[PDB]
This record gives structure tokens, sequence and C-alpha cells, in this order.
């Protein structure tokens, strides 16, 4: 497993973190794999998959207590631990409600990691951003963050907030490059905040151009075309990234994306299909 420093924090988190959408349902709960689900998980967390991915929104609270299970397994310390608020509830006390029901479902403590899920333009930042504030000094939060914001909302997040923004997760991958034209990933990589890649194997819906280039740098590297997807944006400072893997096949697989070098020319090439 790849580590990289979170923001300016002085602390490594695994750069391969665990998405959970559809762990558990998507909008609504899904009660019918769950042992299943708690045996994946479980054996995730067991492979080094300590960075784990999830939001009050996922499974309707559902996937936060399937994973609330799985980490019994596991000493809470060693594992990175990332929940967000839905739009809806980024008001102080709505906010603080969310997060308390998250603690819930996830019997602990704190979380390791928060985040404003998406911005919404009718509720001030600035409380917002209090709120989780109070939660940082209450000892519930480790870390905040955001998702989903431009560069200049992030730029606006970080001069309204009193606890440093660690992170902004967005969509990128070999696809899908508005953090790149929005000047997002290089205000990152100068800011100190790590930009975290959502949808990273952009749910393995790929063009047949970006297809025939992935195909010949896999097979150069006797890898898959979505170990090459993980190993470019793994390649970039800042970047982390947030695949999500319901098989044990393709934790494995994406696992060992992480000790893949990519060529200076490679990148370039890779670099050019966005
Ligand atoms: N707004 C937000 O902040 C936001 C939005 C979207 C997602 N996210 C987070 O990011 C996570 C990942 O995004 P995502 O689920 O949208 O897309 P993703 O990780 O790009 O793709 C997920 C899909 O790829 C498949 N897959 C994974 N590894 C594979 C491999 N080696 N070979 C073939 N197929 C593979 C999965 O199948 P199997 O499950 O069968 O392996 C699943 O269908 C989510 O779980 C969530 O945690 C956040």
């Amino acid at each position: 497993m790849l580590y990289k420093e979170l923001g300016r924090t002085g602390e490594e988190i695994p750069a391969l973190g665990l998405g959970t959408w559809g762990i558990g349902g998507f909008e609504t709960p899904d009660y019918s794999r769950d042992e299943e689900m708690v045996e994946l998980l479980k054996t995730a967390i067991k492979m080094g998959y300590t960075h784990i991915d999830t939001a009050e929104y996922y499974g309707g609270g559902h996937t936060e207590e399937l994973i609330g299970k799985a980490i019994k397994d596991f000493r809470r310390e060693d594992l990175f631990i990332v929940s967000k608020v839905w739009p809806t509830h980024l008001r102080r006390d709505d906010l603080l409600r969310s997060l308390e029901n998250t603690l819930k479902r996830l019997d602990t403590d704190y979380v390791d990691l928060y985040l404003i899920h998406w911005p919404n333009p009718e509720i001030p930042l600035e409380e917002t951003l209090s709120a989780m504030a109070e939660g940082v000094r209450q000892g519930l939060i480790r870390y905040i963050g955001v998702s989903n914001f431009d560069r200049r909302l992030l730029e606006e997040a970080i001069s309204k907030s009193q606890e440093p923004i660690v992170c902004d997760q967005v969509k990128y991958n070999i696809e899908d490059r508005d953090p790149e034209r929005d000047g997002l990933l290089e205000f990152c990589q100068k800011n100190g905040v790590t930009l975290v890649a959502y949808s990273p194997l952009r749910r393995t819906l790929l063009s047949e151009k970006t297809k025939r280039t992935l195909e010949e740098i896999a097979k150069n590297h006797g890898a898959t075309i979505y170990q090459i997807m993980l190993a470019w944006l793994l390649a970039k400072p800042n970047v982390v990234a947030i695949p999500k893997a319901g098989r044990v096949e393709h934790l494995r697989e994406n696992l060992k994306a992480t000790e893949i070098k990519l060529s200076e020319e490679e990148m370039k090439l890779l670099d050019s299909l966005g």
C-alpha cells in the first residue's frame, strides 16, 4: 500500500481509499447481503484498505452501519475513516446532528475526516465550517475537508475556516479532467491540499481511444488497464484515489497498482488523453 501525506498534517494516509457507494444499498438501505458485505469489508481492511470512504447518504445510513460492524475486528486508531454531510444538512444544528448519527451508526467516538459532500449556495459556508470546527473542538472530528468544490470555492472555504481544509474530494480520472481545467489540482499542489480522486476508474466507462493507449501501457507492465489508470493518479503529487471494489479480485488487483512505475513518456502519453 502506497502512503502519502494528507494536506500539511504531517500524517500519512493510504493513497488508495476504499470507496463504499453501493455497499449496503445506494440511496436507500439494502439489508439483503449484510453478512457478505461485513465479511468483504473485513477482508479489505485486512489486505491493507485501512482508509475507508463513506457518507451519511450511502445506503440511507446503512453503509456506515455495515462499516461499523466490520471495524470491530480491528483497532479503531489504525483506521482512517471518512464521512460526509449531505448539502441538505449544512446549517449548524443539522450538521452536528448528522455528525452525531454518523458516529452512532459507525459506533465510534470520532471520524478521522469529515467532508462537506456538496456545496449548498443557500447556506453560508462560514456557518457550515464553524459548526465543523465545533466538532473538531469537541474531539468528534480529527480533520475537515470539502468535496465537489472548484478552485474558487476551495479558496473561499480556506478563507472562512478556522480549521485547516486538508482535502478536496472531486471527480478525477483518465478521461474526466475538470480539476486540470480549473487550476484546482495546481492550486491544491501549491497550497498543501490533498486532491482526492473519486470515480477514479470512471466506473469502467471509457472511450475506444483511451482504451487503446491504456492497453499498450498495461501490457508493457503486464497489468490491467484499471491498474494503469490508478497508477496514473497515484503518480501525481497530492493525489489520492478512492476506487470502489465490491469483489476480492478487484481489491487485490487495485492494491497491486501501487507498485507500478510509469515512465516519463507513459505519463505524458496518459496526460494527453483528456
Ligand atoms: N460526491 C462524492 O464525493 C462522490 C461521488 C462518487 C463517488 N464517491 C466515492 O468514490 C468511490 C468510487 O467512485 P465510484 O464507485 O463512483 O467509481 P469507480 O471506483 O471509478 O468505479 C467503481 C466500479 O469499478 C469496478 N471496479 C473496481 N475495480 C475494478 C477492476 N480492477 N476491474 C474491473 N472493474 C473494477 C467496480 O466493480 P466491483 O464493485 O464489482 O469491483 C465498480 O463497478 C465511491 O464508492 C465513493 O466512496 C464520492
